[PDB]
């Protein structure tokens, strides 16, 4: 338990930072199915397959954001947010996913409404275009991000991107092309716990007939392609001295299991094949060289072209954190084979030390564990290895389990002191990487709202605002929205 | 040009520090063909290609140390020398090279008399097994350490290491199995530069009819074994308080190219597959990661019984430092494709840095640049990272070029002020390396003789003694002899 001198001040921090709240369409919009939306893959692969989500729920209401947004920004206001991060769905923008299919125009009042609210209570809206819906239209034609043309999925993309700063481009001054690459194709076309549900024949998971080994490269290659095109086409026609494009990275932080010099090597592999996946080619144009070392064959190569495109593609980066693990290391050898894209990086994630003690305090669900400092390590290799561009920590926060055989009583879900020292733990430590020369710009407390927790379903509640299923899906504060309050309010 | 007060004094190291010189068998025994020693690998190489030794030189007289030795110990006692290193030829001791040929007498009678007299001069002798030396007829058999069974070359190294431990052992309190692993696999079987002068189809050495990206790491992997066996042996039926083994490595500091963090990376390959190639797997069993993540199938495996064996082999560790080099980064991609072994590690090692200058000034040859501060980072790695074992810098010195062309008149050769100034500097950051917790042990001059330098020839003088040619190979001493005189004697 901090003590009061250690209770983050918002004195603390410049005037420009800016803290906000974040969430995502499908995990919390609903209305799958109204005013001419398109089905999306999530729309699909929950409805053909609940088995596969653990409470075989779908998010057809979600937090029902769609007809209830004006209580979300409401509830931002009263915090004294500066920002809100969300996503667009690309199928509700989009029906058919392509140029051809036409714009939804309903689609458009809805984001268009919402960016309006927003900014008249002086909330500025941090957009994610992508946030792993994918428009089913695309998914049957080409398997979407699966694309084997490396085209169709761009130029669509591309278009579905262009729409969006057609339209939104004027009062929106902060975009992010993707959210989560690396977790999108490890858990979609890895372990296919995702969306379409695809893995390796012998694995488990709803289509055994993938490729582990390749298809997360493939579909991961194709969105680094999409969002170079994207980015090329917002700097040349949108871009504004006031106005910024990046993309968001999933990443925990790795501490070498033992002291032996082979985890030091370990956890290098492990940053690279997690973080630098997707971050080392945003910023030099191609992937890690441990991973094109490693992975060979199965890591597409880029076109001098494409290099040129991607290389320095963005003004500020989003960091998603939200815990850490010990990398421990794997030697190469005739009897161990891969099996997972992230088996590539021959080091195995532990959450226990060689103490037998996890790496730090439990949160409550299967896989986040308090790490704070694996934050700093995180932001001192942005600063030292990176270039040290503008972050934000676009995600943060714990999931409080709740489920049918241990539920979670609604007074107990309200008293997530938890998650209040767990989000004021963190913001701590970003005041010290400030003084430490890092870059950083902002924090967003990961779920703004209690929503659809993907395969999780609703077993687990994120949200600093709970919301009542039981009665419509009222919002109530809980006392870690009510400590945000009065720090953004002092 | 170095000012007194930095000259390196004697009473800077512990009276427990030694100081010696050192040489080679081939490069001044001589007597190539006499009282029944049999031809080597390099007796053979010269006599059939002569145009592939720069000045169509041999060493069939050398400086025809095997009937001189007594003037050598001289020499080394009127230095006040600590120790003297010295290798064996393992021709002239097993003519056949087998145990089925038989032990030479007269060899086996040189190296004692040379023992002997060393010892009662009281000069420490530490005495290098096998220093490029493969008797011919081994090298006809099954092509010497190129054996691909990895099994004859073994048992007949063993063999000849147990005939040297038979006869000395009781003498010897010092042993080094192998001489540059590197240096010798490399060059011999990598560039075809040296011994066999074998390379790829496509190159250019005597027998074009070999594989660069192969044939190194082959002999590589039997040295590897063939050392753990001999270790091995020794310490169960030879080893004794204060008797001592290992072997020597050959390594240039590496320094990264430039400030991108890919250099970094390029630097950390480059040490790996020059140093840590052989000594990773006496420290730990087993080579560097890089390696196997980069030469793949063409590096060999070890079994597990030979893990064990070969972790841990040695008390002591020799290494040969002369220079170092910017290391700088090359990306894997469809257009580059490794040619030579050393290709692997996808790094250029460059003299001249990103302005044009060199590491270090020039020393005369072809190759060596000064620059001291490489041995401290060497040292500073082996004291980190490796276990800070006891370390003998059994190698160090230049290169005084005298061609036909542009000849050294015996004056200039004596006054050798530059090599004088290179030997002091690195004295002195030997005594900076130990202020900052080094475990260097003691300073071995390369070259106690000018002698024949491999497929140099004569064109180079490394002695610190000179040794008049045209007057049956009488030895002068030269300016850097006689100020490590007076260092020794205070
Ligand atoms: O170990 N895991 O199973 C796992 C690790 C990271 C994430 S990222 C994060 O997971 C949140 C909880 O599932 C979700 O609300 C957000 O959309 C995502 O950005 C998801 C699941
Ligand atoms: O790049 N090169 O050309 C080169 C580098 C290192 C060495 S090691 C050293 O080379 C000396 C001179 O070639 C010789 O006297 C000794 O036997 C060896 O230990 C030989 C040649």
């Amino acid at each position: 338990m901090l003590s009061p001198s250690e209770i983050p001040q918002r004195d603390w921090f410049p005037s420009d930072f800016t803290f906000g709240a974040a969430t995502s369409a499908y995990q919390i919009e609903g209305a799958w199915n109204e005013d001419g939306k398109g089905e999306s893959n999530w729309d699909h692969f929950c409805h053909n397959h609940p088995e596969r989500i653990l409470d075989g729920s779908n998010s057809d209401i979600g937090a029902n954001s769609y007809h209830m947004y004006k209580t979300d920004v409401r509830l931002l206001k009263e915090m004294g947010m500066d920002a809100y991060r969300f996503s667009i769905s690309w199928p509700r923008i989009l029906p058919k996913g392509t140029k051809e299919g036409g714009i939804n125009p309903d689609g458009i009042k809805y984001y268009r409404n919402l960016i309006n609210l927003l900014l008249e209570n002086g909330i500025e809206p941090y957009v994610t275009i992508f946030h792993w819906d994918v428009p089913q239209a695309l998914e049957e034609k080409y398997g979407g991000f699966l694309d084997k043309s490396h085209k169709s999925i761009v130029e669509d993309y591309t278009y579905f991107a262009k729409v969006c700063f057609d339209n939104f481009g004027d009062k929106v001054k902060n975009w992010l092309t993707f959210n989560e690459p690396q977790t999108f194709t490890s858990f979609s076309y890895g372990t296919g716990v995702f969306a379409p549900g695809r893995c390796s024949p012998g694995l488990d998971c709803a289509y055994p007939t993938g490729n582990s080994l390749v298809e997360p490269y493939t579909a991961g290659h194709n969105i680094l392609l999409a969002h170079a095109e994207a980015v090329d086409l917002y700097n040349k026609h949108y871009k504004r001295d006031d106005t910024r494009i990046g993309l968001a990275f999933d990443v925990m932080g790795r501490v070498p299991y033992g002291t032996s010099f082979l985890d030091k090597q370990a956890e290098e592999r492990s940053w690279d094949i997690n973080l630098g996946w997707f971050l080392e080619p945003v910023v030099r144009g191609d992937y890690p060289f441990s991973m094109r070392s490693l992975a060979r064959e199965r890591l597409p190569f880029f076109k001098d072209e494409q290099k040129e495109k991607l290389a320095g593609s963005y003004n500020m980066l989003g960091l998603n954190y939200y815990t850490s693990r010990f990398s421990k290391n794997i030697d190469i050898s005739p009897n161990y084979s891969p099996v997972l894209n992230t088996d590539d990086a021959y080091a195995s994630q532990e959450v226990n030390g060689p103490d037998g003690k996890p790496i730090g305090p439990p949160m409550g669900n299967p896989w986040i564990y308090m790490y704070p400092e694996g934050l700093k390590d995180l932001l001192m290799i942005m600063k030292n290895k990176y270039g040290n561009p503008p972050i934000y920590i676009t995600e943060n926060g714990i999931g409080d389990v709740d489920t049918k055989e241990t539920p979670l009583p609604m007074e107990a879900a309200l008293n997530d002191y938890k998650r209040l020292d767990y989000i004021q733990r963190h913001i701590a430590t970003l005041k010290e990487s400030i003084d430490l020369g890092s870059n950083v710009q902002g924090y967003f407390a990961w779920s703004l709202l209690d929503n659809f927790e993907w395969f999780a379903g609703f077993t687990e509640r994120y949200g600093i605002v709970y919301v009542d299923r039981n009665n419509n899906c009222t919002r109530y504060m809980k006392e870690s929205a009510k400590w945000l309050k009065e720090f953004n309010t002092a």
